[PDB]
Parts: structure tokens; sequence; C-alpha cells
């Protein structure tokens, strides 16, 4: 590839990504650094008190469990604009269909816990488009298993955070998970490797230009896809405790099919 | 309202969901049904012992109508999981309001199984399990008691339904407008609802009139349709209570058990 496609690769992977993606990690900085004041749940009143203030549609019999399932709200929400920003990555749209619908299905989980760190801190995570604030302190005292639910992706993200990494950094990321060849029940890999190596060589000179004094940063955000893998089987793991456990959580049969 | 160019996109999104959602879509229907292959050509049920060999066949205890009826039911279910499935694919759809999500596949996966089982049929038959069986209307229409009647009005129908003769890419819009109705019993916030609803419109509208440019006013035609599932449903619903009070022997899955709640 020639660095003038490379650059035309990157501005247009970060022109989609912010028009897919309601809260930039811009946006987010800023209403965390107190830059309009979000909302902020640290306890059972305040949660109480919030979900009548935004009505949030995550949110509304126990608290912990609620809590849970607003993550699950969220993240299908999350996997849609996901899937229309995988249909801009050049290449994409012309693969074959099962493929593209199996590099979503395995690439969502590690995309969302990615994206989930621009919206946290060490203190907390931003909610409702960066409306409220839910803070870990509160996240992680919840009881039994959904305590210690939340606090495996705060320690994720103030680790992948410490890169400081902008959005038209992570546009290019988060397309290079996406194309990743080596997915289950993949039908034809070449063509998927082909657009991976145009979107590694993209991100590498993405962050040299944009990143110059820092070393090997390709090189150490590559590693950060180690911590990904073994987040997502974590976080899988996790899931299936909670079914095989919890007698509140048999909710109605669509709702179950909608979060299937 | 948007531009011409953003209904083709949205067009060109929902047919790709129906491809990826739906695993027996109307283009390969009709080439089974047609013929003149010799690679997809279904084994034909007609009479008893020929469903004693299909089984046996394609692989499809108790009664008949029974087993017949019970094969119905475990396709619906797969079919509201698809339904479920694609809906999540609509614009706007996961960020309504949870409850009015459950509310508009409630009343939506039913309207939607007719239009699409439509797909399936000709005038003698339907295909079964995933296209490999075709059934026909003669030996469903007569099955017993009330079983008989049970599969008859799907065909009367599909007959009309199909004469429109549209295809996958037109039943993806078409679908999508069914689902987000904003007049469904029990919705909290309608009018996010029919905002998303003028938009399948307006895209429905255009890709019927690129796609059939010699079909006047197919657009209106295809809307008077959603007149006829309406009352097809009610007739199916009122026909399943009385199974329900007459066969304690049969009983329904809790998916479709709570859509008819
Ligand atoms: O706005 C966003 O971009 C957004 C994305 C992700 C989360 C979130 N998801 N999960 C669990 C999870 C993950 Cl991580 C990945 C796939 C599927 C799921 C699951 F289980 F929910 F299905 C969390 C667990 C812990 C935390 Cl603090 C956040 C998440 C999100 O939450 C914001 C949120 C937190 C509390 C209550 C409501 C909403 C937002
Ligand atoms: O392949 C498909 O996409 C497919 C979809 C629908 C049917 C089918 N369902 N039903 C009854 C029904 C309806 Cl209509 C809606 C909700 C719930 C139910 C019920 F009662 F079963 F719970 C039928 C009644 C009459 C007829 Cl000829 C077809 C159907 C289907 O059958 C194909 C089929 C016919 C015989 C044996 C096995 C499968 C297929």
């Amino acid at each position: 590839m020639e660095s003038a496609d490379l650059r035309a690769l990157a501005k247009h992977l970060y022109d989609s990504y912010i028009k897919s993606f309601p809260l930039t990690k811009a946006k987010a900085r800023a209403i965390l650094t107190g830059k309009k004041s979000p909302f902020v749940i640290y306890d059972m009143n305040s949660l109480m008190m919030g979900e009548d203030k935004i009505k949030f549609k995550h949110i509304t019999k126990e608290v912990a469990i609620r809590i849970f399932q607003g993550c699950q709200f969220r993240s299908v929400e999350a996997v849609q604009e996901i899937t229309e920003y995988a249909k801009s990555i050049p290449g994409f749209v012309n693969l074959d269909l099962n493929d593209q619908v199996t590099l979503l299905k395995y690439g969502v989980h590690e995309i969302i816990y990615t994206m989930l760190a621009s919206l946290m801190n060490k203190d907390g995570v931003l909610i409702s488009e960066g409306q409220g604030f839910m803070t870990r302190e509160f996240l992680k005292s919840l009881r039994k298993p959904f305590g210690d639910f939340m606090e495996p992706k705060f320690e994720f993200a103030v680790k992948f955070n410490a890169l400081e990494l902008d959005d038209s950094d992570l546009a290019i990321f988060i397309a290079v998970i996406i194309l990743s060849g080596d997915r289950p029940g993949l039908l034809n890999v070449k063509p998927i490797e082909d657009i991976q190596d145009n979107l590694l060589q993209a991100l590498e000179l993405q962050l040299k230009l944009n990143h110059p004094e820092s070393s090997q940063l390709f090189a150490k955000l590559l590693q950060k896809m180690t911590d990904l893998r073994q987040i997502v089987t974590e976080h899988v793991q996790l899931l299936q405790v909670i079914k095989k456990t919890e007698t509140d959580m048999s909710l109605h049969p669509l709702l179950q099919e909608i979060y299937k």
C-alpha cells in the first residue's frame, strides 16, 4: 500500500466511527475530567432516583439483577452500532455473507470491552450517552457473582487507557479486530486476512504519526488483544454461572430471545 | 423524509439482514417448487404411507394429525426466533423501550410467519424441513376433527398474496413495516415507533417502484394485504383456543404460550 492510501483509509474509518457511535472517546473524556455534569449513581437510593431522572430503559426486582440486565440491554444496542460500522470497512460487505456473520458474532465482545474503556476511569463508568455515571465502588460492591462481574472490566480499562489512544487510533484498531481470520467456521480466510493486512498497515502508520514519542506502541496495542481474548473467555464463562444459579433471572421468553 | 440514496441504503441493509436471518428464502423456495433441477427435488407427502416413508427419507409415537400439528409448532418457534433476530437489525428497534420491543414482536410475529409461509407455498402445497419435503394441501385439508381446516386458511391467503409476485428484497422491507406498527395494544411511546415506520414505508414505496415499475399501485395493494393478515391471525388464534380446550393431551411451547397470553 502507499502512505497516501493509508491516510485515506484511516480518515475513512474515523469518519464512519464518529457517525456510528453516539458517545465518542473525546466527548467521554471531557465529561469525566469536568470540562452539563452527569447524574452520579453511588448507592441504592441514587439509583432509585436515577431511573426516575432520565428514565433509563436499561434499568426499568432485585437491584443487582436490574443492573446486570441493564448491561445486556446496552450490549444489544452496541452490537448493532458495531454492525453498522463494520459495513464501512472497505471490503467487508463484499465478503461471503456467512463469513460476515461469523466475524461479527465473534468480534463484538472484544470490541465492546475495548470501547467500554473509552467510557471508564478508575472511579466509574459513563452511562446513557454520558448523562449518567456509575461508580466503580458501587459496581464492585454488588453481591454474590455480580460484584465480581463488573470489576474485571475496570481492571482492563485502567491498563488499556494508559495507552492514551484517541478515536482516530481506535477506529482502525476496532476494524483490525473485526477482520480476524482465525474465527471458527470461516469459509474464505484469504480475503479477510488481506483486509487485515491493509488495516494493520494503516494502524501502524497512524500510531507512528499520531504518537511519535511512544516507542513500539503498535506492538504494545497488538499485545492488548491477548488480554481481550482472555477477558472475553472469562466473561463468557461467568454468564454461564448466572444461567445455572439464578432462579430470579428467568424473564420473558421474547426478551430472552432478544438477549439470546 | 429522507433522500432517495438513503432509502436505497436502508433497503440494501434490510435485505442483507433478511438473508442472514432466514435460512429458506423465497428465491430458493421457488427454485425447488418450480423443479427442472434434479439436485433440489423434494420428497412429496400426500397420504399416511408416504408420511411414514417420509420420516425415513427427510427425517421430518402418537396420532398423525397431532404429530403433524406438532411439526408446525416446532417450526413456528424457530420462526419466532428468526424474526426476533431480524427485528434487532431494524435500525432503531433495539433502541426502543424494552416493553415496546416485546409488544411489537408479540403481535407481529404471526403476521410475519403467515407472510413468509406464503413464500413456501403454491396452490398445491407447502415446503417442509428446509425445503426437503413438500406436503400437499389436499392432505392437510383432509386431516381430522378441527385440524383439517387449521391448515387451509394459510393456503387461501398465500395464493392471493403470491399473486403480487414479491421477491425477498421487497419482503425484507415489508416484514420490517409490519413489526414497527404503532397501533399495537399497550405500546408506551408510539411516536418513536411511527417515525421508524415512516422511514420503512418510504423505503418500501421507493423499492416497489424501482423493482416493479409496471406494477401500478403495488405499494397500496401490498398495504391492503396487511388488512387480510390481521383477520387471519384472529381466526388462527380462535382456532387454537378450541384445541387447547379439547386436547388436554397436547401442549404448547413457552414462547408461543406467551405470545398468545
Ligand atoms: O455504552 C456502551 O458502549 C456499553 C457497552 C458495554 C457495557 C457493559 N456490558 N457489560 C457486560 C457485557 C460485556 Cl462487557 C460485553 C458483552 C456483553 C455484556 C452483557 F453481559 F451485558 F451482555 C458490562 C459489565 C460491566 C460494566 Cl461496568 C459495563 C458493561 C455498558 O455498560 C454500561 C452500563 C452499566 C451498568 C448499567 C447499565 C449500563 C455500556
Ligand atoms: O417453515 C416455516 O417458516 C413455517 C412457518 C409456519 C408453519 C406453520 N405454522 N402453522 C401453525 C402456526 C402458525 Cl401459522 C403460527 C404460529 C403458531 C402455529 C402453531 F400452531 F404451530 F403453533 C401452520 C399451519 C398450517 C400450515 Cl400448512 C403451516 C403452518 C410451517 O409449517 C410447515 C410444516 C407443515 C407441516 C409439518 C411441518 C412443518 C412452516
